């Protein structure tokens, strides 16, 4: 019967939007669903229809990032024993905890624990780098599960870490994740456990065929596009004269694209010279950039990506899940010029190896590569066919609706 | 299989919010759900997480409320001659339904032709909805926020129509909607008035019995964009009394007089009030907190009384929280029925707005706080709601009915 369910996410709109269909599935089954994050994300939560719970204070991650992306210690794209000594994987955990996880989470973890103590959720569903979530859950005995937008490099890197940890003598064992999260749990009289790192189970929006196999309790769920507040405009109605090519700087990540590789304006100009229709979703920032707007190019601040991608031929993006997933469910071939940050590279590579799209490193992106890649995805039918196979795989996955009872049972099993 | 589902509502946020949980239930099952209304409501739709489709132009309804011809509170044969019920349909079509719908009906038909929804779910006075559905052969159903005075008055109307000689037959609803349908080459049918089926958020025990295909569904509060504030955490020292003007709100007792009465009582008061009635007050009593926004669903747990005009958001949210209601209201829409249904059940109190005095306000609140029979009856209705299938549970029913009745 009736549950209180707390969603927890770091203050990224892009992360939040991946959680909205599952949150609404649970609300639609009669459960109370509250979404907690830093105050900066309150307005975004409120536009999802879901109840927002602002917790703690805003953090400095964006200043830290812009003032300094892809270096070997931030590269979790190849989480394999073969490529990690103990000290390499330990160092990755040390730096990811210090720079990313603590910045994202420490600003709100105590306030989240407080809210959980007051509200007493039966279940906490957490974005996979929102480790404040399982801490708060554990303190109040709630069941808790990750909800994945990601190729699961996090749990896979953890597996590598634990294999190497087991090879060390007792005195040389160190775990930055256990120190950090165990420290916080200790202050509330609770123990650390490995389930705070990977959840009691994992609800996974990545199609099984493209996901890394792991020793987890895994609940596959269908990705349903939610790209933030949307309306269908009048101009959308007229189905497309020639191949439609869509380009997003993303939903975040706009303002951390290095600057140091091929500019937005150069990409627009390349696409401007092609026999296609271009729709470019660009932020006021990079909109000021451009001298001309090509004849074949329409520019938008907001577009409902899910409404735009039906019938489109190509989506060009940095590997964010909103874009990746929405193109996937529409069977649209993807071109992903990106970096080894988060799982973006894996998002590109997974499609590339399946023959459903193309990945290239952002640093290697030229007008010639852009043009040739788009041409190939338009002309070579093998791309659409492979994309269509992935579309069908998504379509066979149980919906949020279908997994509601599974989540209910798992909560009963693992919670208070 | 995967459906395109078009929600249609008149441009009232209060109506829209009643539809949001069912819309999201269907979206969560993998269906595409678009919500169409006049452009003024696009911002509200977008804050629900649902995809908005602006259609047509904004209307002049805003630019006399309780009078006998607008009173559908007692839709009974016994109280309606043919000419009385005919006149009610003539005036409701001319003044309310056409104003709400004619500004967007053609644009909605156009959108339906383009998008080809399998199913249209319509707010019960959004007759543009079933017109658009019928034109494209879609299944369609009403989603009710209301004690169903609309379908009940229609039943009275049809009983009296059948008593008339052929020459004296007249149907303002058929003329209006049949006229529009005719221009697109389609027939009028009675199902455009009551839907192919009715999805009903009113607990069965409080709803008027009708000859309809009826799918009960649990009301889940959605009161628009909400956040939980810090001050809510401190559970209540004494009876909490909540007062909403609603989304409306003046020749009867003013808001300022109500606040002053409640200000003198041994209670905590939370008053959700709009800009100009906030300026209205000289003092704010010590026991009174004033808010522009409060998430009613978060506010009403542990509250003792909700005072409101009979809007469904308030009514339903108090109902699911087991909170006794005091409804000083008028015979507009189903507001009076919302009050009287609770009154007869012993779960709250209704009074006509014109009879509201400081003495009646004080005494009614005291009774709902002190007499435990009110909380107990409210709690029974809470439990009745809780036994109703959720939007989640009725998704398959809606799928099957769409297959049965649609293309």
């Amino acid at each position: 019967s009736h549950m209180r369910i707390l969603f927890a996410t770091v203050s990224e709109k892009s992360h939040l939007f991946t959680m909205v269909p599952l949150a609404w599935s649970l609300a639609a089954a009669g459960h109370e669903v509250h979404v907690a994050s830093n105050p900066a994300l309150t307005a975004s939560i409120k536009s999802t229809g879901l109840t927002a719970v602002p917790v703690g204070k805003d953090h400095n991650l964006h200043e830290m990032l812009t003032e300094n992306l892809e270096n070997p210690l931030s590269d979790w794209s190849t989480p394999e024993l073969d490529r990690h000594s103990w000290e390499q994987v330990l160092m990755k955990f040390k730096v990811s905890v210090m720079f990313a996880y603590q910045t994202y989470n420490d600003c709100m973890v105590h306030e989240l624990v407080d809210y959980a103590r007051h509200w007493q959720p039966d279940l906490v569903i957490w974005d996979p780098v929102t480790y404040a979530g399982p801490v708060a859950a554990r303190v109040v005995g709630a069941a808790h599960a990750r909800l994945l937008w990601c190729i699961d490099i996090y749990a896979k890197m953890r597996e590598v870490f634990l294999a190497r940890l087991a090879e060390q003598p007792e005195e040389r064992r160190e775990d930055p994740m256990a120190d950090w999260l165990g420290g916080i749990l200790g202050r509330y009289g609770h123990t650390f456990d490995e389930e705070v790192v990977v959840g009691q189970w994992t609800i996974d929006q990545i199609p099984t065929s493209l996901q890394l196999p792991l020793s987890l309790r895994r609940v596959p769920v269908r990705y349903l596009p939610h790209n933030g507040p949307s309306e269908i405009p009048d101009w959308l109605r007229e189905a497309p004269g020639r191949p439609r090519v869509v380009l997003t700087s993303g939903v975040s990540a706009r303002a951390a694209l290095g600057g140091t590789f091929m500019p937005v304006a150069d990409m627009i100009n390349t696409l401007g010279s092609m026999d296609i229709d271009v729709v470019a979703a660009l932020p006021p920032e990079e909109v000021e950039a451009l001298e001309k707007v090509p004849a074949n190019t329409r520019i938008v601040d907001f577009v409902p990506l899910h409404a735009l991608l039906p019938g489109a031929s190509v989506l060009i993006h940095h590997g964010g899940f909103g874009s990746w997933g929405t193109a996937l469910v529409n069977g649209v071939p993807q071109f992903i010029p990106t970096i080894r940050y988060a799982d973006w590279w894996n998002k590109g590579t997974s499609l590339h190896e399946a023959g459903a799209g193309l990945v290239v490193h952002a640093s290697e992106l030229t007008a010639e590569v852009l043009r040739e890649s788009v041409e190939r995805l338009v002309e070579d039918a093998s791309y659409r066919e492979a994309a269509e196979r992935l579309r069908e795989e998504n379509q066979r996955t149980p919906t949020p609706h279908d997994v509601v009872p599974v989540i209910e049972e798992l909560t009963a099993e693992h919670g208070r």
